[PDB]
RNA sequence: AUUGAAGCAAGCUGUCCCUGAUGGUCGUCAUCUACCUGCCUGGAGUCAUCCGCGGCAUUUAGCCGC
């Protein structure tokens, strides 16, 4: 089976999700230290609202695949290169996967 | 202030080349709630013919439809 080369000499990949609440009409959105909500005006002059930072999504987006019990990756991705900290009690501390510089970390 | 130039400190030297961007989770709990009279008395009234004088007439030279 095989995908790649129908991406082999794309420039770029674009995918959009379009989302609704469940229940209700309402969500909280991300709380910014400085001004909490992060409310802009838009190009169209409509105002906006950004949910949450890139930087946040990516650390969710990077946490899905990882079972904090098991110190180890979910089951297909099992196998991976993953550097890990062990405490002097031999205890899983950290790893990387979940560190937040990812190896550039004190 | 003027006939015979203040209209007069007038000619006087500052140029083009440079990449400031890689990555940071602002997130969890909170009961706002209970009692109360709006209402009340007050005169808007009164008389004034839709007919058509239009059209024909530049018209008092003279009449005629719906």
């Amino acid at each position: 089976m095989k995908l790649e080369p129908l991406l082999s000499d794309v420039p770029r990949l674009l995918m959009e999700a379009d989302l609704v609440p469940v229940q209700g009409t309402r969500f909280q959105p991300t709380g910014f230290p400085d001004l909490g909500a992060a409310h802009y005006e838009g190009p169209d002059g409509r105002p906006m609202l950004l949910v949450e930072s890139a930087q946040s999504m990516a650390n969710r987006l990077e946490t899905v695949c990882w079972d904090k019990d098991a110190d180890d990756w979910v089951v297909p991705l099992r196998g991976l290169p993953v550097v890990k900290v062990l405490d002097k009690a031999g205890k899983p501390l950290t790893n990387s996967v979940l560190e937040a510089h990812r190896l550039n970390s004190p």
